[PDB]
């Protein structure tokens, strides 16, 4: 037998811990050779994929409220994913030409929105269970993921 208290926790988690990368990873962003590349893409892939679970199950965890955010936010995961993934393989390929930082530059810009967005996931449910503190009672999208998943593995 085992409490419910470990995924509540890696929500908050994964929300930060994703970000710190996205922060790094941005600053050798463009040094970011394509031994790194492969890596690199995979810790994106990981928060991203799992994001989509990870809130799915915040949805109940958390009081009502943020119902529509978390709806677009699944939606709004896969199609990152794509894009994503595609920036960062692209990089991989357009390492060896010239047109490397190019890529690198258009791809910062869009992986650092969605870092954000992780991050907005709690922030915002945030305001809900706060909400109810302060007044009384204290207390095929899976295709595409997997699919993409073997395309990363060999």
């Amino acid at each position: 037998m085992a409490n419910l208290d470990r995924s509540n926790d890696k929500v908050y988690e994964n929300v930060t811990g994703l970000v710190k990368a996205v922060i790094e990873m941005s600053s050798k962003i463009q040094p970011a050779p394509p031994e790194e590349y492969v890596p690199m893409v995979k810790e994106v892939g990981l928060a991203l994929r799992t994001l989509l679970a990870t809130v799915d199950e915040s949805l109940p965890v958390l009081p009502a409220s943020t119902h529509r955010e978390i709806e677009m936010a699944q939606k709004l995961l896969n199609s990152d994913l794509a894009e994503l993934i595609n920036k960062m393989k692209l990089a991989q390929q357009y390492v060896m030409t010239s047109l490397q930082q190019e890529y690198k530059k258009q791809m910062l810009t869009a992986a650092h929105a969605l870092a954000v967005d992780a991050k907005n996931l709690l922030d915002v449910i945030d305001q809900a269970r706060l909400k109810m503190i302060s007044q009384s009672r204290p207390h095929s999208a899976t295709r595409e993921l997997d699919e993409l998943m073997a395309s990363l593995s060999d």
